[PDB]
Parts: C-alpha cells; sequence; structure tokens
C-alpha cells in the first residue's frame, strides 16, 4: 500500500498485512512521519474507485483493496469558493466527506439560513446586506446567453445530494454555486429569516436583471421600483437622525412630554424606527419574492428530454406542483402533468428513461442524458419530499428505481 | 279645524282648513295651491316636531296619524346639510336624508366616502382627498388642546350619544348644519382588503392613532414609542408617494435588464421607475397602517365600549362592557373585570323598557340582569344585537331586515330577541 500526504507533499509506502484495520494504518502514519502536527481531521481517499475510507474500524480485505494500491491522506475540510445568490464570493471550509445534503445543512447553519433542503450546490456580515450595482456595464459584463438549451445544459451541474463533494470532481478552492434549487419556500418568517430572505431576494433580483427569467416591461419597471424602495428602506435602518419636518413630540401622548426632554423622545423614537424600518425592509423583499413567484415562467427547471412521438429534442420542465413537456425554443407548454395526481414514478437506468404513473390511467415517459436522469430523479423526489413539510431519512429514500408518491390523492 | 304649517326653506306660515278625513297628500296639495309659487317640492315632506315623527304615508288620513286640532307641523326638505368629523378629526359637509333611518344614512355616507362595510360605523353626538391623506399635527399644543378627560365614566357618558340606527336624524334632536361624529362603532372589521379599502384603512388607522395620542386607550411606553415610530415611518412613506425625483445615490439604470438601456434614454427609465415607485410606496403606506391597526387590536384594553350600570347585587354604579364576543361587568373605579359572559353561551336577552332593565339568559340557565339610564337601554340593546349581527357575516349583500330584527327594540320596521348564534 502507498498513502500520499497532500499537505506535506510526500508519499509514504507502508508494509501492510491485511488483518490490520484502517485505523491501524492511520495510526502507523502518525508515528512514522516524525512531524509535530495535527492529523485529527485527515482521512484516507481512494481516487481509483472514488470512495472514502469511511469506516476506519473496517479491516483491509472487506474494503476490496489490492496490493500496491495508491491511497491518499487528504484533509476533509478544504478551501471552497462559494458564490452566494448575491453574486458575491465567500471563502469557507466544509466537510468533503459528508453527503452534499448534510453539507448544505451545515453551510446554512453557518450562514444563519433555515430550511437548507430548498438549497443545493451547482457547478459552473455581508450576508444580510443588499445593494444595487455600481454601473450598468457590470450587468452587461455578467450578461449571459441564458437560452433554454444553455440553461438546460447548466442544469447538469446539480450535485448528487446523496454523495460527497470529493466523489463528484470538486477540487480545492473550486467555484461552486450556492443556489435555491427548489422553488417551494416553506415558512418565510421575518422574525428568523433576515438572511434567508435576503439571499432569496438576491437570487430573484439577479435572475431578473441578467434576464435568466423573462418578464414584461411593466413588471420589469415594478421590480426596478421595488429594489429602489428596498434601497431607500435600507438607508433608513442606519440613519440615527431626524430626516423630515415632523416634530417627534407630535407622535406621542402629552404625558411623555412631562417625563422626557425632546432629545430623549427623539432618541427613543429613532431607535424604535430603526426596528420598524428593519421589518419594512424585510417585508419589502418579501413582496419582491411574491411578485417573482407569481411570474408565468417562475420556478421551472429545464432538462433536455425526448418524448414519445417526438422527432425533435424538447424539454422537460420540473416545478414544485407539476412537470411540463415544453418546446426547446419558445418554452411553450405542450402538456402539463401535476404531482398531486401522481401515484409513483419509475427510472430505467439502462434506457435512461423516466416513467411516471398518474391517476385516471394516464402515463408519461421520456428519455434524458445519463447525468440528467440522476439529477431529474433527485429533482422529482426532492419536490415531493418538500410537499410533506408541516426527516432526512425521507429525502434520501425518495432521491430500475421505483418510488411511490406518499401524497397521492385518489 | 285649522292646520298651521311652516315651510322652513321659504320662511312662511300657512293656515289650512281641514276636517280630519283629508289625506296627508291632501294637506300637501292645499299647501302648494295656497302658496301660489313655482318650485320643486320633490324633497319636501311633512314633519311633526311635537310628536317627533315624519308624515310620509301620503295615503293616510289625519285621523290615522292622530293629528289633533290646532297642530303646528312643518313642510321641510328631507335632505339637509350635516357636518361630520371624520376619524381623522377633520370636519366635512355632506347632504343626507333626515328621514332615512340612520343605518341607511351611514351606508349612503360610506358609499360616498368609498368606505366598505358601513355596518361597522355609525354616527355619534358630540359630548375627496380629505378622506385619504394622513398627516401628523403641527405642534404638541394641538394635542394638549384636544386632550379631553378619558376617565372610564367620561367614556361611558360619551357612549350615550350613539344614534339609534332604526330612527332618523330628525327624530333624534339633530338639527341642520350641526356636527356629528363618524366613528367605527364596532371593533370587528370584516375583510380589511388593501386592494379596495385605501380610505377605510386610512380612517381606521386615524381613529387608532388619535385614540392613542389622546390616551383614550392605554399602552406601555415601549408600545407608545413603537406607535410613534410607526407614525414617523408612515409619514415618510407618504412623502415617497409624491416624490417624482431621485433622492438616493443609486443609478436607476442598474435596476433594469440591459435590453431596456437600448430601448429607453436615462430619463425615460428614471421617469417610469419613479412612476412605479409611487405605487410601491402607496402599497407600503397601506401595509404600514395595517401594522399600526393590528398592533392597536392586540392591546389588552382594546375593543371595549363602556356603559354605566347597576347590577343585581351591586353596592354601586358600575360599568357594563361590550366587546365583540362578550359582556363584561367592570368596576367603575379601577376598570377591572368582575365577571365576563361569552356571547356564544347566550341563548336570549330581554329588555324591560319600563324598569329600564336588561336581562340576559345563558347556557346552564345562568342569568344576568342590570339597569341603565333611559337612553342607554336602547343604545346598549343595539350594541348587543349589532355585534351579534356582525358575527353572522360570512365570506359569502347585507341582510338589513336581520340587523333591524336584532336591534330595532321598540321600533317597528318588553322586547325579547333570540340569539341566532347561540352555540348549542
Amino acid at each position: 500500500l502507498s498513502v500520499h500526504v497532500t499537505d506535506l507533499n510526500r508519499d509514504v509506502t507502508l508494509r501492510v498485512t491485511g488483518e490490520v484495520h484502517i485505523g491501524g494504518v492511520m495510526l502507523k502514519l502518525v508515528e512514522k512521519l516524525d512531524v509535530k502536527k495535527d492529523w485529527s481531521d485527515h482521512a484516507l481517499w481512494w481516487e481509483k474507485k472514488r470512495t472514502w475510507l469511511l469506516k476506519t474500524h473496517w479491516t483491509l480485505d472487506k474494503c476490496g483493496i489490492q496490493a500496491d494500491a495508491k491511497l491518499q491522506f487528504t484533509p476533509q475540510h478544504k478551501l471552497l469558493r462559494l458564490q452566494l445568490p448575491n453574486m458575491k464570493y465567500v471563502k469557507v471550509k466544509v466537510n468533503f466527506s459528508d453527503r452534499v445534503f448534510k453539507a448544505v445543512s451545515d453551510i446554512c447553519k453557518t450562514f444563519n439560513i433555515r430550511h437548507p433542503e430548498e438549497l443545493s450546490l451547482l457547478k459552473k456580515g455581508i450576508l444580510a446586506v443588499s445593494q444595487p450595482v455600481t454601473s450598468p456595464e457590470i450587468l452587461a459584463k455578467m450578461f449571459k446567453p441564458q437560452a433554454l438549451l444553455d440553461k438546460a445544459k447548466t442544469n447538469q451541474g446539480w450535485l448528487d445530494s446523496s454523495r460527497s463533494l470529493m466523489e463528484q470532481d470538486v477540487k480545492e478552492n473550486e467555484a461552486l454555486l450556492l443556489r435555491f434549487k427548489y422553488y417551494s419556500f416553506f415558512d418565510l418568517n421575518p422574525k428568523y429569516d433576515a438572511i434567508r430572505i435576503n439571499q432569496l431576494y438576491e437570487q430573484a433580483k439577479w435572475a431578473l436583471l441578467l434576464e435568466e427569467i423573462e418578464c414584461t416591461e411593466e413588471e420589469m419597471m415594478m421590480f426596478a421600483a421595488l429594489q429602489y424602495h428596498i434601497n431607500k428602506l435600507s438607508i433608513m435602518t442606519s440613519e440615527n437622525h431626524l430626516t423630515t419636518d415632523v416634530n417627534p413630540e407630535c407622535l406621542v401622548s402629552p404625558r411623555y412630554l412631562k417625563k422626557y426632554k425632546s432629545k430623549q423622545i427623539t432618541a427613543r423614537i429613532l431607535e424604535a424606527h430603526q426596528n420598524v424600518a428593519q421589518m419594512s425592509l424585510i417585508e419589502a423583499k418579501m413582496r419582491f419574492i411574491q411578485a417573482w413567484q407569481s411570474l408565468p415562467e417562475f420556478g421551472i427547471t429545464h432538462f433536455i428530454a425526448r418524448f414519445q412521438g417526438g422527432k425533435r429534442e424538447e424539454l422537460i420542465g420540473i416545478a414544485y406542483n407539476r412537470l411540463i413537456r415544453m418546446d426547446a425554443s419558445t418554452g411553450d407548454a405542450i402538456k402539463t402533468w401535476r404531482f398531486s395526481n401522481m401515484k409513483q414514478w419509475n427510472v430505467n437506468w439502462e434506457i435512461k428513461m423516466v416513467t411516471v404513473e398518474f391517476a385516471d390511467e394516464v402515463r408519461l415517459s421520456f428519455i434524458c442524458t445519463e447525468v440528467d436522469c440522476k439529477v431529474v430523479h433527485e429533482f422529482i423526489g426532492g419536490y415531493i419530499f418538500l410537499s410533506t413539510r408541516a426527516d432526512e431519512e425521507m429525502f434520501y429514500k425518495l432521491t430500475v428505481t421505483t418510488v411511490v408518491n406518499p401524497k397521492y390523492e385518489g
């Protein structure tokens, strides 16, 4: 066996038996290297079969390791460049051993964001602050084609939530996108979700500005006025001074005039107004999200799909309440099936075909790319799992595989 | 015999020779003929002040109306001018039918003011953009001048001025050009919808604001400062509704997608954004007032109307409280609740007009009986039946006959009314 230490950039070849557990090898590593350091975090990684040495209690043989195998001793927590929905990169170190689902959970607990199951990871202080862009040129610089096929192509980058980061080709300090994957936001509470709402509003703002989602001019002007309103509401949160021609003594009962001087009353009102503006700021972003949620093209994830009796590449669209057969160019809905009528769905991994069973004996089938099937399967099962909130074991189970919809009405 | 009639608007007294078999319309005809004038008598109607009744039934004879000889009645236009003080404390002149029952008068007024659900409002005796805009006073001096005694007995005295919704203004000693208060009478507001109730919400907010500023309702210092902060915020949001100019350090072009930079100039964008911003601030304005109201609704002493009453085993004049869902026996010195009765457990309630006594029958055959003043008896009766009628409101056109049936009392459209919402 050969174990490569990435940190010290040195490879160690060891004499291995086969009756010594994985922990024994790790222990032998600590003693032999003759270096005063901390090895507590590191874990063995197998690049060949792309599996972690998860259980260190296991011996050598029941892991299926041949002779002269080149293992890797690398730290679990590596540098990871994350781009928040606010399009600002933050540097964090997360566990590359845990499942992406549990990884997202930890990241959101760190970022003060409730319900991490609505979020996931996607390939390519200031958590609460939201400000517009310095100049229109930056938007044009960030401007992408954002066509349906281009958007559908980027949807392949959704990580397997049942696997880890290391198993899915994620290098150290490689850019991953933290995005709201599912568009079923349960319990948006301004009392707890000051950051959660802010990032969701940011994702909605950037999706509209970069024309990732299509809307009319009237709606565009409204959204533009909304974040203008949000900007003015934000300024009020910092202001600790009188800004209008109103005398604060006119806003209170005359008994407090005898209890306080004017400077005292002005101070307590300004302090309270910062709290008032703080809630108005949040509820404003709430309205932005509401208007965003009410768009006719909201909450649809596109995947290239081949439908029965179709000679052209089309699109399968996945939403929180339905899935849609769509036109690849226009994006017009050909037919819409709803999740409330679904009994179960099947996934043939050989043919790469998804078959969905609905009520009243209607049946849908389509075919996708190899990578898309796993992503679509997780998208489907994920959306059903989110329709049951009122349990991590439930999610992993829902995500030739056959899964019965636990919310079938019929 | 002879009939003397005074035409109010013409300032003329007319004597008419009548028998008694002459119809009401007959008097009106002989009145017009003898005057010999060219005028529109459409709105004019006979009024008898001594007996406080309109004489609208034209087909009736003088015998049916019990009009004795030498009676001096009036021929006056039904619609007269009235001064109303809105919940925003601003006065306004309106023309209303002084022969219509107050309940209809209030509804017509609310229709004019574009206020939905007029059954929650009514007129109270004093002890177009004026309806929409909210503005704080100029100085603390104004608040000090309007500061009236808010003691519980003083509020109980004020509540004697609530007009009978089953009778008309003329029948209740309300002269032309006099001042009446338009207030939210019942504290149970059905469907406060911001999409329609911009005026309704504004006035309700004003009534809440003024009740707090004049200490008509109690609140903690923390709550008071929060209410003050809300006012400051609402005033600021109100300013934004008029602003048609940039007031921040943000470029409006960074708020739109790049395709609009190719279609519009910088000014065309800034203008259409500010135009939309006024509507955004408008909605924020309404939502801010809603938060003020719901906070006002959550106050411990909210939604209670007080009346002086003597109870069965009382040693004193006490206070009977009427909330939206309950009757409360309160001490008139501390305002503490002695005993509370739920409306849901009320099978029935009676009003003995002779002894001026109200008796309520409950479940488990528990009984409550108290005595008020002559005026308070019908006012309290309307409050009980009114709040009940409000409970019959479903999300599904108001049933006027139902409202009167619950609140008319001794007026036709010992009184006994069965609660239609008696649970079990």
